[PDB]
RNA sequence: UUGAUGUCACGGAACAGGAACUUGAACAACAUCGUUAC
């Protein structure tokens, strides 16, 4: 039994340079959701081994958003 | 609220002394954000 430490989705990297993990995609990446408790994961950084998931994104401009951190913490 | 036979109060400048002063280039490069894996 214990408390849940939930801080939200962070560890985000945003740019316009079209980095390596935003390019290796399956096309038509979605736009930015308006609230949390809704942002789910989209792709994997490693594809042969099911390692760390990511979330590639976009907006009305050419800003590319990638995000790690698929977990929260819990102290008991 | 006066008292008578005697009021120059128009008989008297609120006047005389004290620096809103001292100190200050409209200028500029290194990051921000947190977790993943056994």
């Amino acid at each position: 039994e214990g408390y849940l430490h939930v801080v939200g989705p962070s560890k985000v990297e945003f740019s316009d340079k079209k980095g390596d993990v935003i390019n290796n995609f399956q096309g038509t990446l979605p736009s930015v959701p308006n609230d949390w408790k809704t942002i789910r994961t989209n792709d994997f950084k490693n594809r042969k081994r099911k390692n760390e998931p990511v979330f590639c994104c976009e907006d009305d401009k050419g800003n590319y958003y990638t995000m790690a951190k698929y977990c929260e913490t819990f102290f008991f």
